[PDB]
Order: C-alpha cells, then structure tokens, then sequence
C-alpha cells in the first residue's frame, strides 16, 4: 500500500498545478485530516460564499419560508449568468448556484430570524450583521475548512438542529455526481466579491456499503480560473485516498 507521505505529494500537486493555495479536509468517522498545499488555510475564517446556501434552504423549509416545489419565478431583470434568467424550484437554484433565488429566500425568512436561527445552528462566526441578503457573500458572516467539514458531517448524519425531512430534502438538492456507487453530494461556493476570492466545495460521498466520507475543499481562486477546478481537484484528491 500507498504511503500517507505519496498521498500527501499528489494531492498537494493537484492544487500546485492550478496555481492556486487550497486545503482539503477529509472526516472519517471522528478524524479529521488535511491535505493540499496550504494547510494552514484548514483553521482560516473566509466567506461561506454559495455554501451557506444549504443552510438558508434548511432555514426556509423549517421555518415555512418555501417549500421543495416552490417555482420561484425570474422576475425579468438581466442577472449575471443566462442560465439564471429563469423560474426554478430550490434545488434547481442550489445546483445553478443561483443566488438571486436564495437572496429572495433569506429575504422572506428577514433579518431577526435569519440571525437567531444561523445562532441556533452555531454556523461559522454565527454573525450575520445587518444585511439579510448579502452576508454570506462579502461578510460578516465567515467559516474555517474545519467547521465547513463538520458542518457536512452534521447534514450528512442528519445531526443539525432541524427536522429529519427539512434535512432529507436539502441533501436531495446536493447529488452533483455518481461514480462507480459512490454517491458525491455538495455544494460549490465562489466568494467573488471579497479579496483575495475564496473557492469551496463542501460535501460527502455516500460509499455503496452506506458509510458517509465528509469532506470540504477550500483555495484561492484567481480571476480568469474556471471553476470547475473545485471539481477537479475534488475528485483527483477523493480518488487518490481510494474515497471514490
């Protein structure tokens, strides 16, 4: 078998070949362990960017703010991305990463309880400040790798504070790949509106014997570099560890 010593050098190679600083952080059962080639960056708050978006859905199915076939409707005004200039249920919106469905969702749930439920939830550094609509984006709101991972250990085992459907229909919205039986389920974040700009990708795989692999990707993502290099490093580094 394959050294700890080798699977830290390809993965760490996979966030020096894109040029960019990263951690990876993988959970099995109770264990936490970091690889890439910035492992300090594994206790550094950032923005949650998009990924605070699977907890506003859990907030807003809870609280009545929407349900699962809720069609939020485009409201016909030019948004940054084509691909958003349409109607889309939740889970359509969580995988187009569309924000302006959930800016309206964090809306509907408002400040007073937005802030009291992210509290009760004990995400990140829990401060959401005075803007509902745009916290989780530019600040104050902010996370380490560390309580990212965590944060899908708890999802993942249906272990947060909500009811076991309002969880089970979130990670319904979080299936971004099969391959070979394992299941990967997780949610992208791009913080582009922050400097330096923060990349995510916070998950688990589901292997076919049922056991659940929590993990959360977190770099720097640089102007002009695509995002599925979350992805790609995701998926090389999982694969590296035997994961997938």
């Amino acid at each position: 078998h394959i050294s700890s010593q080798q699977h830290e050098k390809a993965i760490k190679s996979y966030f020096d070949e894109a040029q960019t600083q990263g951690v990876i952080i993988i959970k099995e059962g109770k264990n936490l362990s970091t690889y890439g080639n910035a492992l300090a960056r594994a206790n550094k708050e950032y923005v949650p960017a998009s990924t605070f978006k699977m907890l506003n859905a859990l907030i807003g199915l809870e609280n009545h703010k929407a349900t699962t076939n809720e069609i939020f409707k485009w409201d016909g005004k030019k948004r940054t991305y084509p691909m958003w200039e349409k109607d889309m249920t939740l889970g359509e919106a969580m995988a187009l990463s569309a924000v302006p469905v959930y800016q309206e969702l964090a809306r509907r749930t408002g400040l007073e309880l937005m802030q009291k439920e992210v509290k009760r939830v004990n995400f990140g550094n829990t401060n959401i400040g005075t803007q509902v609509d745009n916290f989780w984006l530019v600040g104050p709101l902010k996370i380490t790798p560390v309580q990212e991972v965590n944060f899908a250990d708890d999802l993942a085992h249906n272990r947060l504070p909500f009811k076991l459907e309002t969880q089970e229909e979130v990670k319904k919205m979080l299936l971004i790949k099969e391959v070979n039986g394992s299941k990967i389920y997780a949610k992208s974040g791009w913080g582009m509106g922050v400097t330096p700009q923060v990349g995510w990708l916070t998950g688990w795989v589901e292997q076919a014997n049922g056991k659940k692999i929590p993990f959360s990707l977190n770099l720097e993502m640089k102007e002009g570099m695509s995002g599925s290099i979350r992805n790609e490093i995701t998926y090389k580094s999982l694969e590296n560890l035997g994961i997938i």
